[PDB]
């Protein structure tokens, strides 16, 4: 058998982490170790995905988290690490591009233990962002690979990383939704708790520290999501984050002006995101989700590691700068399409990693 | 004009290359240094390199990879955090050199890499991610070694941030060498005489960790000893495994000795017939009074050396070929070259830090 241990740090990690622990449980002799460093270690950030993704409790919860980078990623390369010892792993998988992706990286290729990255070699091309950072340290200290699209294998192939150790498999958050969707469908009941009609709102999230601890960025967003709301009702799942950023800044009072909720669940959000006439959002996982339902996105940032989403078409950049400029994108983006393309694989991409963690 | 420039340093080798930048930087009254020391605060050693003292003596050490790392990145952090400095320097490829990038690098503080691009290709050593990883994480790149360049530029770095400087231990020796030639009397207190004996060190993991493998080594010095002496200052590191492993009784059979400080080393390894090692900073050394060398290692990363024929890798597997190896390189020398610039790397490093651009 081989052993086959995932750190996951946060909300978006616990979903990628769901699609592959489905296809690892499934399969023969493989065992799954699953640490949670600790943070997101909420309800509505956490526990939720958890239940409704039908992972199984994680075997370590670290509980770390709150610092800086170097207390977050200090403590938790330590903290790791006596796991790894502990455990002697024969794969670490780590997820996406927080600290702590990187701390459990190079806590397990300190002990020899094989890393591969889930979701490799998407790059802004900003190196000041702290995820752009993480990313570039992980793909280069992972023995496998797996990146979502051609354009993360060209950036990895640019960093002088061996053909042989990248493999294109697509995105296993799309594995997630084709998986989930049917469950949602038979659990989500928020439309009817909100009092929303099927394609007669627009789902907004923002969470990036670009938009929340720039003032005049926020109130930007906040003022425009205020204005669209006046033509067609705006839902937004406001991160914990971002609301206390609102609310330092004195602008709590547009969240009031639009249908502010908590965080939801997984099975709610592919309701929401299905359900939605446009969908507006500074999350990775979010922006593709828009395109796997079919929905116009607007991504209020000035760029996107997802640029195949901005080529056909799906995708649209709206940096935060003028609200009235803001409001008027978002309200022509809503009856727009892209193309018809396959972007992101079949939803196997979880049993294409599943195969190259046994083959290599 | 006034900027802060702060030197990240853990072990000995890293003391070294940063003295030498810090005599160039000492001559920018704009320049304020400031010193952080990873481990604990010998201050004799400390004082050959007419460096001040540290201003931080974190103290850590002993662990894990994980642990020593973990505790050197939150324990620099709150050093930049204090300080603020406009500069981070890091040296060499340990886990102090990663600590130190990673720990800038989230704070926005640029880092340079004194003793960028050198690469192995083998990940078994913890010191390969650590230069790979370091590197990434840098605004500037001072290469020693065009083959440093090349596996900078194949990783995708781009050219404006790596300069060829060369290797600002070649400018310590240059520095230092009339002042040893004064001042030491290692060769009268060992009784040796010149051309007279072969110099060892043997520090790495690899090499001290494993009871048969520093077995192997042990016994070939021993070997070689009874054509040759052997002059060994012994890392304590290396000393305290041989105690634990049974194998002290081996160091009695070669001239062992303490560490010693840069001057005395700089007139053992001039004047050595042959130089062993495992050590990166001998392997140039070696070259820099062009003694020949034998690199106790399955690669090196100065691969110039090799080429030139000045350095020879002979893998510790068996006590009586790595002897015969070794008594039969000190019968050798490599071809004339230039290797590792004008002496003047730290010049060319603070002259980049000083314009770079705010
Ligand atoms: C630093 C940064 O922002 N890195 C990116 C970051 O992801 P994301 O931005 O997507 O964060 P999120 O938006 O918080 O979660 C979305 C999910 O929550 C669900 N979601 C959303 C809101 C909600 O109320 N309920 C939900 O279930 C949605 O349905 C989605 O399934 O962290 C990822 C990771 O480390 O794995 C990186 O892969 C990623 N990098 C890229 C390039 O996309
Ligand atoms: C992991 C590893 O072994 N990395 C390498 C490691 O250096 P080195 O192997 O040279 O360590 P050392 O041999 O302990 O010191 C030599 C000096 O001590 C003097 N020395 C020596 C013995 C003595 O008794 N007295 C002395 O004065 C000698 O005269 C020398 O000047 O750490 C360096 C660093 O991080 O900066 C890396 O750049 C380097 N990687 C390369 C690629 O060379
Ligand atoms: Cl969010
Ligand atoms: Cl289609
Ligand atoms: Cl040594």
């Amino acid at each position: 058998w081989v052993k086959i241990l995932s750190v996951v740090g946060a909300r978006p990690q616990f979903i990628k982490a769901a699609a592959v622990s489905r296809v690892l449980r499934a399969s023969p002799g493989v065992r799954e170790v699953l640490v949670h460093t600790g943070q997101h270690y909420d309800d509505n950030m956490s526990q939720v995905f958890f239940e409704e993704l039908e992972i199984p409790d994680p075997d370590y919860h670290l509980g770390i988290g709150g610092g800086t980078h170097g207390q977050n990623t200090g403590r938790m390369l330590e903290a790791i690490e006596g796991v790894l010892l502990k455990e002697k792993p024969d794969w670490v998988l780590v997820y996406g591009d927080t600290d702590s992706t990187l701390a459990g990286a190079l806590a397990a290729v300190k002990l020899h233990i094989p890393v591969a990255h889930v979701e490799a070699g998407l790059r802004s091309f900003n190196r000041r962002m702290p995820e752009e950072i993480n990313r570039i340290l992980t793909d280069h200290a992972s023995d496998l690979l797996f990146a979502p699209t051609e354009t993360a294998v060209q950036n990895l192939l640019r960093e002088g990383i061996p053909e042989n150790r990248i493999h294109l498999v697509g995105d296993v958050m799309y594995d997630a939704a084709l998986h989930y969707g049917a469950k949602a469908e038979r659990k989500s009941r928020i439309l009817e708790r909100l009092g929303l009609q099927a394609k007669g709102y627009v789902l907004a999230t923002i969470h990036r520290a670009e938009n929340t601890d720039d003032q005049e960025r926020l109130r930007v967003i906040l003022e425009a999501l205020a204005e669209v709301h006046q033509e067609v009702p705006v839902v937004f799942p406001v991160h914990p984050r971002t609301r206390k950023r609102a609310e330092a800044f004195g602008l709590g009072s547009y969240l009031e002006k639009v249908v502010a909720l908590e965080p939801v669940g997984y099975l709610d959000m592919v309701m929401l995101e299905k359900n939605a006439r446009l969908i507006v959002t500074d999350s990775g996982g979010v922006q593709k989700e828009a395109y796997f339902y079919r929905v116009p996105c607007v991504t209020v940032r000035e760029e996107t590691e997802w640029v195949e989403l901005l080529k056909a078409e799906w995708n649209y950049l709206a940096a935060p700068q003028n609200a009235k400029d803001l409001a008027l994108t978002i309200l022509h983006r809503m009856r727009t399409k892209g193309v018809e393309i396959d972007l992101y694989g079949d939803g196997r991409a979880s049993q294409k990693i599943s195969d190259f963690l046994r083959k290599v």
